[PDB]
């Protein structure tokens, strides 16, 4: 078996950073590239970081992805957090078999 375990919902105020934590139900998570993806209301998604490593030049950089072997899990540090955050974010894993994973999302609510 191989998913991924995030939080159902949760929400943050301007000017804090926002934290992502997906975790791995099968083997370590760094055994694996993750990859981030966000959804707004009424448009496509789109992918904020790439292999855990860093992001495609000229898209900001206030994402940040990392991966905890050791605590099994993966967790992005954003910076400069704004309603322009408001929407639903996804996370990607890939398998042994090199096949894209995907797991339960989490939906960021900025008041």
């Amino acid at each position: 078996n191989f998913m991924l375990t995030q939080p159902h919902s949760v929400s943050e105020s301007p000017g804090k950073t926002v934290t992502i934590s997906c975790t791995g139900s099968s083997g370590s998570i760094a055994s694996n590239y993750v990859q981030w993806y966000q959804q707004r209301p009424g448009s496509s998604p789109t992918t904020v970081i790439y292999e855990d490593n860093q992001r495609p030049s000229g898209v900001p950089d206030r994402f940040s992805g990392s991966i905890d072997s050791s605590s099994n899990s993966a967790s992005l540090t954003i910076s400069g957090l704004k309603t322009e955050d408001e929407a639903d974010y996804y996370c990607q894993s890939y398998d042994s078999s090199n096949h894209v994973v995907f797991g339960g999302g989490t939906k960021l609510t900025v008041l």
